């Protein structure tokens, strides 16, 4: 398929340019230049890299709204706990469906998770169509994790290597609700099976450990994204640089739930990896990363207006998040992964014309017009080829009663 005859941003470092796209196969075959033959006229939009979520919880678009104005341990343990309670396999399988069809609305193509009833999750993904590092959410009371690594063996075992879509790791939820001979176990788990490692990382101030303990575990060896990193000391960001350790700034979630700013800038003047995550529904509320990627740029504006530039941003939210994932996208090049979106450039928000780019970061409302991902369109001037909208629709109306 080829669709072009409109503006190209080949990637976060490039400038847009006359062209067209040739793919073939979920992959990039080749880059046109100029006028050509196309199949597809795009003209009046631009076609760029799909982005990718390092951070979220699928379902919770069940619970969008149900917790608010709340303090972190009040908003976990007394309101989201006992809903979760009550979220069966199907509800699991429909939140993320929703969660996509929200996600692709924002040009997503893929995204972490960490939940549970993750086999009814990637199957939601499996037939949707988008891209995801599935994890389980890990927990333990002195070892004891009530059969939560089994689940999550279970889950790489049927899933890990899906379609060259889905990915399976390990989600420890944190260094406190994980023990430390418990987590000890997850990382070695992981580093056998060389599977990644997701984890909410230094999210509040109440956490003051040693980032010592986990860098003796595998997280030197073991790709391990982790979410948050708020207060993680800065005299570890120089031994995290040369590690495969990718930071997911949740920057709507951390004000959200009064946890403060992650240092991001100093974190990327250090060489650290960072990418973008929304978290779930229920402290966001939007699974929206352009939103995520402009709140970003603008909290580390506030300490200097030169933190945090056009490209830096664009480049997070595309190939450093694919790189966290562990997917050949983020940038239009042949042999890479058919992911990308559009965005109308017919919109108020996207003039000057010549400024193209910073309005993606600082002016564009977040709405793209489609999104592809392995050569597919998952979303296409406001539908979704790959479900059934309206059945989709009618089993959430019932998923709201019988929820609440
Ligand atoms: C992000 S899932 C975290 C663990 C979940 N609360 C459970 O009990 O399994
Ligand atoms: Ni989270």
């Amino acid at each position: 398929m080829i669709i072009g005859n409109c503006l190209i941003l080949k990637d976060f470092s490039s400038e847009p340019f006359w062209g067209a796209v040739e793919i073939e196969n979920g992959t990039i075959k080749r880059v046109l230049q100029g006028e050509v033959k196309v199949d597809l006229d795009l003209s009046g939009k631009l076609v760029m890299p799909a982005l990718f979520n390092t951070h979220t919880h699928a379902p919770m678009t069940l619970l969008r709204g149900v917790a608010e104005d709340l303090s972190f341990e009040e908003w976990l343990f007394s309101k989201v706990l006992p809903i979760e309670d009550r979220l069966t396999e199907k509800m699991a399988y429909y939140g993320t469906i929703l969660a996509q069809m929200e996600m692709a609305r924002h040009g997503i193509a893929g995204f972490v998770d960490m939940y549970f009833h993750e086999e009814w999750i990637a199957k939601a993904v499996r037939d949707f169509g988008m891209r995801a590092l599935l994890t389980r959410g890990l927990v333990d009371s002195n070892g004891d994790d009530g059969g939560r690594l089994e689940e999550n063996l279970k889950l790489y075992n049927e899933w890990n290597g899906f379609e060259g879509r889905i990915f399976v790791g390990f989600g420890p939820h944190s260094p406190y609700l994980c023990s430390e001979e418990y987590l000890k176990r997850v990382f070695d788990t992981a580093k056998s099976l060389n599977a990644p490692v997701t984890i909410h990382l230094y999210e509040t101030s109440k956490e003051e450990y040693d980032l010592e303990d986990i860098l003796n575990i595998g997280l030197k060896e073991v790709k391990t994204i982790a979410a948050h990193c708020v207060h993680l000391p800065e005299r570890y960001f120089g031994v995290l640089k040369d590690i495969p350790f990718f930071v997911s700034h949740n920057p709507a979630s951390n004000l959200k739930l009064g946890n403060g700013i992650a240092p991001v800038q100093r974190m990327i003047e250090h060489g650290m990896k960072v990418t973008l995550g929304t978290d779930g529904a229920a402290s966001n509320n939007s699974l929206n990363l352009f939103f995520e990627m402009r709140l970003a740029s603008l909290l580390q504006k506030a300490q200097n207006p030169r933190n945090l530039d056009v490209n830096t941003c664009l480049k997070m939210v595309t190939y450093d998040g694919a790189q966290a994932m562990g997917f050949k996208s983020g940038k239009i090049e042949e042999g890479w992964n058919a992911d990308l979106v559009v965005i109308d450039l017919d919109l108020p928000e996207m003039f000057p014309v010549q400024n193209i780019k910073n309005h993606l970061v600082h002016a564009f409302s977040g709405e793209v017009f489609a999104t592809m991902v392995a050569g597919k369109w998952i979303y296409f001037d406001g539908e979704y080829p790959t479900i059934d909208s309206e059945e989709v629709k009618r089993e959430l109306a019932r998923i709201e009663k019988e929820l609440y």
